[PDB]
């Protein structure tokens, strides 16, 4: 069926841009190249992609499905263990960075194989985008559980919000540049419970 | 003569600095930079065997103006040595917002620098760079320890190691979106939260 076989190419692309973009580079890769690399025609990937910038956006938009079961019971008012369900949320984000071969090259190509350039000015305003939806969500999230009582009463959801932020980025920065420096898996709930520990206990997250 | 080897370094290092921040490191060219920096007959190969050198001198030249506090919290008479950090981070944030020339030598660094392995030495040095800090910070930290300002108990390579994150990560997202933090104003707060991390969790004691 149609449907079926462009799902499959389309899949066969965005696998085949993973491997382009590790290997060299968001910009010197090509459409063309990625449709090589895949096995596809040139006039079939750009069926499916107007530019580059939409290749890396889908890579992008891939990486929160995982995390969005939890990531909603978090933010929900009704939900008893907002915080119980932060630390599950994070303990999934390293767990899946250290064990996901996809997620660890999406991560990597975000991260060391992407430039932001006014000549592709979409990858900046859409890495804006993502980072600004996940502060909303944990932002909410934090909230709740100062509700729940199990975050100080006082605590500056937002900067606590970012504060959180901070340390995870830069621990799966940190990870992905040297990651024999730092036992992310086998001391996974020790990084979590280093980073939720700074909400709780700063003083100067609290207002 | 020195003096106009080391003007001509300092114009091709600033035009660096136009040509990465705008066109990114990957496709720019030490031809490139050359002709924007206006130096001529192959002198920029004088000065820099590669583009990677060059990468390597951006970023090395964030070091210099924080080294009188990184050696002072690294030193075994300093009595003080979290106080000295908590004035390096400090400098560091105020330096970030205020400094035109730091601000976009770290834009470079974390938003227009590709590692691609057709040049292996940007990645390798930003290793390098990086395992530079976390040795110094440490023994700032271990130093704070044997003074009495931090846990006794604190295992200080996973904490230089947290802070480390968190600095390198409220940089970047205030690069990224700068009008949702206030990291001048707030400065003091932003510096603190960090350093409670380290002073309160019991998540980073041995
Ligand atoms: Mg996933
Ligand atoms: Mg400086």
């Amino acid at each position: 069926r149609t449907k079926e076989e462009a799902q499959e190419t389309r899949a066969q692309i965005i696998e085949a841009a993973e491997r382009a973009f590790y290997k060299r580079g968001v910009a010197r890769t090509t459409l063309a190249d990625i449709a090589e690399l895949a096995g596809v025609t040139r006039g079939a990937i750009y069926w499916h992609f107007n530019n580059k910038a939409e290749l890396v956006q889908a890579l992008l938009d891939s990486l929160h499905e995982t995390h969005d079961h939890l990531a909603r019971a978090s933010e929900s008012e009704d939900e008893v263990d907002p915080l119980g369900c932060m630390r599950k949320l994070l303990l999934q984000v390293f767990n899946e960075l250290v064990l996901d071969a996809r997620t660890r090259r999406i991560n990597e190509i975000l991260h060391h194989k992407c430039e932001f350039t006014d000549d592709m000015c979409e990858i900046r305003q859409q890495r804006q985008s993502a980072v600004l939806d996940i502060h909303k969500g944990w932002t909410l999230a934090l909230a709740n559980a100062v509700r729940r009582g199990q975050l100080p009463g006082e605590l500056d959801a937002e900067r606590a919000a970012v504060a959180l932020y901070a340390y995870v980025d830069g621990l799966i920065r940190r990870w992905l540049l040297l990651p024999d420096s730092v036992d992310l898996l086998g001391d996974v709930e020790k990084w979590v419970d280093t980073g939720l520990d700074m909400l709780r206990l700063s003083p100067a997250l609290r207002k």
